[PDB]
């Protein structure tokens, strides 16, 4: 469930609904921590493939260089370490939506493999010559200007141009300050609901303290400050004294 309130955020959801209805590749830009994922799910849930699978994979957090292996899947013996066969994330997302989180972290070669998938609408596991028909809607995210990243020669221009049909730039928290208060209360609410506690209120002085912080870590920091405040207030009424930022 996504909560927006700023007129700037409302304009983005207005666009999001328009692409959700289609099968177009959506590219969600913006800084780290602005929740450019909870929007992809929104796009999924607003898409005709809502009832379908929703497969997410973070290309910047897959250890032991298993990004390629987990995306396409592999047969037994495709590489040293492949003791078993394994379906790829594209196969798991059949009839639904796949999210390529932080897509700017794919090596140039993996981007070439991804391109063929997008073009031919088919995938083949590592060590398999047999192609698998794919009916999958593609979403992707990046916290870096892909255009200049293409210009830097670290990203394929053709891949960028296939993913930049309908870009959406989810802005920093300080450029959408009207999102801050509803967002804070939502985070308070999800933690009290996670521990069966009644949700407490937040003081006026606390809100102002929250509004006048630039939030360099954006919503992922807001979540921290709130968790911190809930610890300090012992799940009670949050005052301007339980809110510790970085100043
Ligand atoms: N508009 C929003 N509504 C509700 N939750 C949000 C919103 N924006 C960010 N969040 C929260 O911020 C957290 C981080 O979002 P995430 O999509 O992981 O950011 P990023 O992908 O940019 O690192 C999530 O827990 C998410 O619930």
């Amino acid at each position: 469930h996504m909560v927006v309130a700023d007129t700037k955020s409302l304009k983005l959801l207005a666009l999001a609904d328009k692409v959700a209805k289609t099968d177009a590749n959506v590219m969600i830009l913006g800084p780290s921590g602005s929740g450019k994922e909870v929007m992809s799910r929104y796009i999924h849930n607003a898409s005709p493939r809502k009832e379908g699978p929703f497969i997410a994979i973070n290309c910047a957090a897959i250890p032991d260089n298993m990004l390629e292996a987990t995306l396409f899947g592999y047969e037994k013996g495709a590489f040293t370490g492949a003791v078993q066969a394994c379906p790829g994330k594209f196969e798991q997302a059949q009839g639904g939506t796949i999210l390529l989180d932080e897509i700017s972290e794919m090596d140039l070669n993996l981007q070439a493999k991804l391109l063929r998938v997008l073009q031919e609408r088919e995938v083949e596991r590592l060590g398999s010559r047999k192609s698998i028909k794919l009916d999958v809607r593609v979403l992707a995210t990046s916290n870096r200007d892909l255009k200049q990243y293409v210009q830097a020669g670290h990203f394929r221009e053709d891949l960028y141009a296939r993913l930049n049909v309908f870009p959406l730039t989810w802005p920093a928290l300080c450029e959408r300050k009207d999102d801050i208060e509803p967002l804070a209360n939502h985070l308070i609410e999800r933690h009290c609901k996670k521990l069966g506690l009644p949700v407490p209120s937040i003081a006026p002085n606390a809100i102002t303290k929250l509004l006048n912080y630039p939030w360099p870590g954006n919503v992922r920091e807001l979540d921290n400050v709130v968790q911190r405040a809930l610890i300090l207030s012992e799940n009670g009424h949050i005052q301007s004294e339980h809110i510790l930022l970085e100043g």
